């Protein structure tokens, strides 16, 4: 090291945010290119992370199964909290290295911190890199053939099918080159992302595995599983038919260029309107993160602005009854309390139980939107913002405002059984098909046979439907006149 010393590369700096993966990831790879010592680094935002308390949940297990990837691969990963430019700056001066790179986010509040950053960062003379992974498409640079933003779901499915197939995912790096001497790092047991008393996520690890690893098994699984029959079982909760993956794809642990290309190749076995129908799901994802360039405040401002003068209720009780599922239609009660027990719920219920806050309660759906940030484990910027807009009544692809279904009758139709509501309301076991939808129509002899008592075992309706509807459609004709 003295006499014949080899010219020494600088180190590059990985910044992870919500990519949370080792395996097609074309900034840590880029890094490896590089050469010299690799400092993979996870940084507490302040305005970026996990968006609630569940997703605080997964990212501690996320963070400590990374961690555990990176070690074995004779990495680490450094955890620091604060400023990211004062962070990076700090790493930057310590090891020397003259490279960041980051894989892009696309959500616009984490992609403008990032511009700014990396114009800060390459204005002293730093290299900063970034990366596609996180979607299939560039939202900044994909128009129609007359060239507009997509506004509507079935063109750009369209074009997302026409396109070239996705870049096939590139392999994980199976060795990192660690620095001499690593940076200091915090302990991810003080940053207090976990439940400790009560454990309200005790039954999270029933369904989810956080991680890279877990994400391959639930794509392994689902491939070799629920694929088969997926178009025709994913509208029944009752039904384990759906792949899992989005709390995964949301935490960036896999991404979906691989989740695309392990549909390939399956003729032999699998049919291809299942397949075809699962791609579709992974383009909603891809419509909703187009929706949210190409409109920023999609979270916070209606997306059409004739509902500003809607007049919601001011109604925290009945709020409350719908968080805690309470509401005493037993199909949306399901729902909520399967979202409090697992941090998910079946996207049809999540359809039904967004519908009964904006229509039957007619309560703002900015709150729902709130109340799913904190308590989904995939929550997403654009997915839920999206799809409660839709819910809402704005967008090309929304159902009409005066379109109400009667939440019993989506309960009969897509849980006729009544397997979903039995599984998360437990006290309506005994009940028959004909009133496990509707316990409040059910004989006083039926309701004694099953042990149930209305106000005491289960909640009468808390709203009355015809009544509910009524009352928003009036809704509607007043913000008409406006
Ligand atoms: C009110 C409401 C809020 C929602 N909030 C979210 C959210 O915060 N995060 C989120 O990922 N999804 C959200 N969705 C969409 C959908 O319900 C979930 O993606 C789905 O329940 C995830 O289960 P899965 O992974 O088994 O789906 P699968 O049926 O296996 O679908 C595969 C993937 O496609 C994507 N996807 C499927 N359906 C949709 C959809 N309607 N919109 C956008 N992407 C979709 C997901 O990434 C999903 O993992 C919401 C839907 C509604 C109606
Ligand atoms: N999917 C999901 N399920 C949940 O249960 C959940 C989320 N998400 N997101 C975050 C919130 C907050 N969690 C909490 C936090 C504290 C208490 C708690 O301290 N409970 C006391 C009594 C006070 C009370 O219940 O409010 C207890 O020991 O029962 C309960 C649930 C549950 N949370």
């Amino acid at each position: 090291s003295s006499i014949a010393s080899s010219l020494k590369t600088a180190p590059v700096i990985v910044w992870f945010r919500k990519d949370l993966r080792l395996s097609d990831n074309l900034a840590l790879l880029a890094a490896v290119e590089h050469g010299g010592p690799v400092i993979p680094v996870y940084i507490r935002e302040k305005s970026a992370g996990p968006l609630g308390g569940a997703q605080e949940w997964w990212l501690h297990h996320s963070l400590a199964a990374l961690s555990s990837s990176l070690e074995k691969a004779g990495g680490r990963l450094v955890l620091a909290s604060g400023d990211a430019e004062r962070i990076l700056r700090d790493l930057i001066s310590e090891t020397g290295a003259d490279t960041v790179v980051w894989n892009r986010r696309y959500d616009p509040t984490g992609m403008a911190t990032d511009k700014a950053l990396k114009q800060k960062l390459r204005d002293d003379g730093l290299t900063v890199r970034s990366f596609s992974g996180q979607l299939l498409h560039e939202p900044s640079r994909l128009q129609t053939k007359s060239g507009g933003p997509y506004r509507v779901y079935t063109p750009f499915w369209r074009a997302l099918e026409g396109s070239d197939e996705p870049h096939a995912p590139a392999d994980p790096p199976k060795s990192l080159t660690a620095p001499k001497v690593w940076p200091k790092s915090e302990k991810l047991s003080n940053w207090k992302l976990l439940p400790t008393k009560p454990d309200w996520a005790k039954d999270f690890s029933d369904i989810w595995t956080p991680g890279e690893t877990g994400a391959l098994d639930k794509l392994d699984d689902f491939i070799d599983g629920a694929l088969k029959g997926y178009e025709e079982g994913r509208d029944f909760p009752a039904k384990p038919a759906t792949s899992l993956l989005s709390p995964h794809l949301a935490a960036g642990e896999i991404s979906p260029a691989a989740v695309w290309h392990a549909t390939k190749g399956l003729s032999r076995h699998i049919a291809s309107n299942d397949i075809s129908r699962f791609r579709k799901e992974i383009v909603w994802r891809e419509f909703c993160y187009h929706l949210l360039f190409h409109f920023p405040e999609l979270g916070e401002k209606n997306w059409n602005d004739s509902f500003d003068a809607f007049s919601w209720r001011d109604d925290e009780k009945s709020f409350k009854a719908w968080t805690r599922g309470m509401t005493g239609y037993p199909i949306v009660d399901a729902g909520m309390r399967q979202l409090w027990q697992h941090g998910t719920m079946h996207n049809r219920v999540r359809m039904i139980v967004a519908s009964f806050l904006i229509k039957h309660l007619l309560i703002d759906w900015r709150k729902g939107e709130k109340w799913f940030r904190d308590t989904l484990v995939d929550a997403d910027p654009a997915s839920n913002a999206a799809n409660w807009q839709w819910v809402a009544g704005s967008g090309a692809d929304a159902s009409p405002f005066f379109r109400i279904f009667n939440p019993i009758l989506q309960g009969e139709k897509f849980d006729g059984d009544g397997d979903y509501v039995r599984r998360f309301v437990p006290e309506l076991e005994k009940l028959e098909r004909k009133y496990i939808h509707k316990p409040f129509e059910a004989p006083k002899d039926a309701l004694k046979k099953a042990g149930v008592e209305l106000g005491k075992t289960y909640p009468l309706p808390i709203v009355d439907h015809g009544k509910a509807r009524e009352r928003a459609l009036a809704a509607y004709a007043a913000v008409k006149k406006t």
